């Protein structure tokens, strides 16, 4: 994969989650993998089309989510997996995929964000296609979000 | 939502679960939902990008999924839910999304479509955003395919 497409990604998540939740993200090493595990109950998936067709999914704890939405509110106290908590979720993968998208497009990639559908489930396994890149990512706790990008093709 | 969708939906769906199951389903009856209730344990997702932004969302269980594959696999036999069963499963959803894709080319709208990603779960819960269609489908059990596609 290019790294172009893997620093375009990076910078995403740092700038994203930087305006939205106002901590600066501690981006790890990039890798390849073969198939996706899930230690969490909440995973997000985001599709892309056109230059590059694939996807972006990531997932965290319940415990997380509460502190990324919380963060997300400015500032106010939560604990409550609610309706508003997903479109939370949904909203930060979602910006995410719209600055990588623009990203994309300065270095002459021409791609689509799909809205984002959010999933949680007890003992959850997703089935990804393309070659799939990870991202590890520490926002609140050390690698608390366990992000993914699957590329088809592009 | 514009019937005119439903209308490819259910043609592609349809014409899809025909052709690469071999055999003709029964097509409930249209629903419009407030959110997905999901009764099943396997999702199949696959995004829509360009004309309209949403999802189609096939959720079916593990013992339809087999009955899938076996019905795509030349009708032999199958009984693990290994990678190829998976392909199967997906390229299934992709074949018909790749048709809804298809018959709406002829009717204006020009999207574009994602691969199918694949999901299982004890105790599933998919949020979805925008409007909601709910589509029931009846190929070898009743109603062992409720598909939903959200919108814009």
């Amino acid at each position: 994969m290019d790294a172009r497409i893997v620093n375009a990604l990076i910078g995403s998540v740092y700038e994203t989650i930087r305006d939205v939740l106002g901590i600066e993200p501690k981006t790890g090493k990039p890798s390849t993998v073969s198939h996706i595990e899930i230690p969490h109950s909440l995973v997000t998936v985001i599709g892309i089309t056109g230059g590059i067709e694939g996807s972006l999914i990531y997932s965290f704890s319940s415990e997380t989510a509460l502190k990324v939405v919380s963060a997300m509110m400015g500032g106010m106290e939560y604990n409550q997996l609610d309706e508003l908590a997903l479109s939370a979720i949904g909203e930060l993968g979602n910006m995410t995929a719209g600055k990588l998208a623009m990203k994309l497009e300065h270095l002459g990639k021409h791609v689509d964000i799909t809205p984002p559908t959010v999933v949680s489930g007890r003992d959850l396994k997703i089935k990804s296609f393309g070659v799939i890149l990870k991202l590890p990512i520490s926002v609140f706790s050390e690698e608390d979000f366990d992000l993914h990008l699957s590329v088809k093709s592009g």
